[PDB]
């Protein structure tokens, strides 16, 4: 389920957490202009650059942080709180997060193993409301 998958994506982080982030950045190509030097890019060319690499990296380490804090796929208000306050984030809003979990939950489905799609999509919604209530636009 919600927790063996954490560990799951947790094994191979940093391919999971690039090719999950191409297939958001490729369903939506209009969010690659707020990492502007990522627009008119090919996928092997963003993975050849660092910050591509290491910030899809620490993106994903957060939000594997907040999966493992998380009740019933429901985060910790304290968890929405801080992440409204990031240093440098202050213009990350809720509807980019939810295109975000839309390509993780059709990535997970496109895959042949047995994640719990279903609860990444619930964690997906539970993390835009929580993020909404704390303060996100
Ligand atoms: C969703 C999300 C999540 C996140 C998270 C995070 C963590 C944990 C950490 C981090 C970090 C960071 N960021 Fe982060 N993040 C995000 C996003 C983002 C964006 C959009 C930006 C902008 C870019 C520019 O260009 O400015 C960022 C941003 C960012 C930064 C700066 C940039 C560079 O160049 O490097 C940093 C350092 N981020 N981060
Ligand atoms: C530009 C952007 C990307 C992600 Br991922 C989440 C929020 C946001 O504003």
């Amino acid at each position: 389920g919600f927790k063996q998958d954490i560990a799951t994506l947790r094994g191979d982080l940093r391919t999971y957490a690039q090719d999950i982030f191409l297939a958001f950045l490729n369903k939506y190509p209009d969010e690659k202009r707020n990492f502007k030097n990522y627009v008119g890019k090919s996928d092997q060319e963003l993975k050849s650059m660092a910050k591509f690499g290491d910030h899809t990296e620490k993106v994903f380490n957060l939000m594997m942080e907040v999966a493992d804090r998380a009740t019933d796929c429901v985060p910790l208000a304290s968890d929405a709180s801080t992440l409204v306050q990031m240093k440098q984030h202050s213009g990350l809003t809720t509807g980019n997060f939810e295109k975000l979990f839309v390509a993780l939950v059709e990535y997970m489905r496109a895959s042949g193993q047995s994640f719990d799609s279903q609860s990444w999509d619930r964690f997906g919604k539970n993390l835009v409301s929580a993020l909404s209530s704390a303060g996100m636009k």
